[PDB]
């Protein structure tokens, strides 16, 4: 089909992934962070990103659709801000593309 199977949901990914190690991340992120400055940074970084990376732009829009869907409703404080930006960072994460954030 193509090379590069890992947009997938099979059985068993590949590399060391687990709950502790993901909720790890999101618990040091969410210790302190701010989405008005994050949406900038994220967003100059999608931009550029997708200017080079054009194949990844349709991913990279979902992820910056979500928390900018959030971001648009200032006043929401729940689990769902938090999670809108975080999704963002694991989805780059797993693009395996080097990003000023891990």
């Amino acid at each position: 089909s193509m090379d590069k199977e890992w947009i997938s949901k099979l059985p068993k990914s590949p590399e060391p992934w687990t709950p502790e190690q993901e909720e790890a991340f999101l618990k040091r992120f969410a210790e302190k962070v701010d989405p008005e400055e994050t949406l900038k940074k994220l967003e100059e970084w999608i931009k550029e990103n997708i200017k080079k990376y054009p194949e990844y732009k349709d991913e990279l829009e979902v992820a910056y659709n979500s928390a900018k869907l959030f971001l648009e409703s200032p006043l929401v404080e729940g689990p769902g801000k938090v999670r809108a930006i975080g999704r963002v960072l694991w989805t780059i994460k797993r693009l395996n593309i080097d990003s000023p954030f891990v």
